[PDB]
């Protein structure tokens, strides 16, 4: 692996919570020197521009945790819920980034409504996956992902701007999955759910 | 010219200065992390630069979500461990914000490790909180003592197990009356629904 990402990582995420705590006008000086180091690490090790990396990588307030991602799982008829992204033409279970003032169950509804067009209540807790655990590839940021179980009481089948597709599909005939937004472990994890739903909770 | 090399330098001259000058105990400690850090980077890639990664940025978009906090969930005998606080001398499940570079159950058992000296395993998921300017998401993750010792601390000035009807004065932003009731109810029936906001 890349071990430099994680070191890296972890400076902007100390110096990120000194400029947030400490009270000593010398030390948040030093802790806004290690934030603009740890841009400019990241800046000339990933060939990218040195504000867009602090738009990305260093712009957050308050203590650095990881960021929540939010996933709906709805089954029909033993299939499980997919849609398609028209721009990059991959599949994922509907969900997105947990909006801010928004509880979980609230974000998995409307994400589900946006996305798809049906109505959803009756949420399930089934898992929270560490997304760095087994990570194909180097991140800059550290995701949780929590995955909520759903029963579609309402609205309708419906295809939008960004959501060109919306099908349930069998585990035997999975679609192409975007390995950002869901793996294919976390996929079996869910089906697993759907033949045993009083199994233990996958919590990494 | 190998960059790396002089910008970890100037992260451990910073570190050693904040480390020599701080008075803070909070800042004395992010101050010890990177110099931990810094230690840890010098001590790899002997003659070689760093690999570049053009691609790490290329779905990012700076969005910012609820913080993580977490809350260890420890019964010894139908007793629940909590950890009475420097802040405000209150108590409270060992816990805190989820740190970049852990999973929920490794924040859990190194939570619980730093405040009250016991080792925990056997994790589970018992709930997410969130009663909705600082927006949080709370997961509760209960575990079980496999080994350690009871050790109070600087920070942490006691460490009691308590009972249903004899708990201490609450932590309330730490945890809620309703949260540690909860908490109670899924010791006693351990197939009750798990909760989440
Ligand atoms: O909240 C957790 C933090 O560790 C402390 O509040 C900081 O050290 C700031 O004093």
């Amino acid at each position: 692996t890349i071990k430099w990402i994680d070191w890296v990582k972890q400076i902007q995420s100390i110096a990120q919570a000194g400029l947030t705590y400490s009270k000593d006008v010398y030390d948040i000086e030093r802790f806004q020197q290690l934030r603009d180091i740890s841009i400019s690490m990241m800046s000339h090790y990933t060939k990218t521009d040195w504000e867009v990396v602090e738009k990305l990588f260093a712009s957050e307030t308050g203590y650095q945790t990881p960021k929540v991602d939010i996933r709906a799982v709805v089954f029909q008829n033993e299939k499980l819920l997919f849609v398609k992204e028209k721009s990059d033409g991959k599949w994922a279970l509907p969900g997105g980034w947990a909006d801010v003032g928004y509880t979980p169950t609230e974000v998995a509804a409307k994400e589900v409504f946006e996305e798809t067009g049906y109505e959803v209540d009756h949420f399930k807790l089934l898992a929270i996956f560490d997304k760095e655990k087994h990570q194909p590839s180097p991140s800059a940021t550290h995701v949780y992902k929590i995955f909520i179980g759903c029963e579609i009481i309402g609205g309708e089948k419906k295809t939008s701007i960004e959501t060109e597709e919306v099908e349930f599909f069998g585990e035997n005939e999975l679609p192409n999955l975007s390995i950002a937004r869901n793996t294919e472990d976390q996929i079996k994890e869910m089906f697993a759910y759907m033949k045993d739903p009083q199994k233990e909770k996958l919590i990494d």
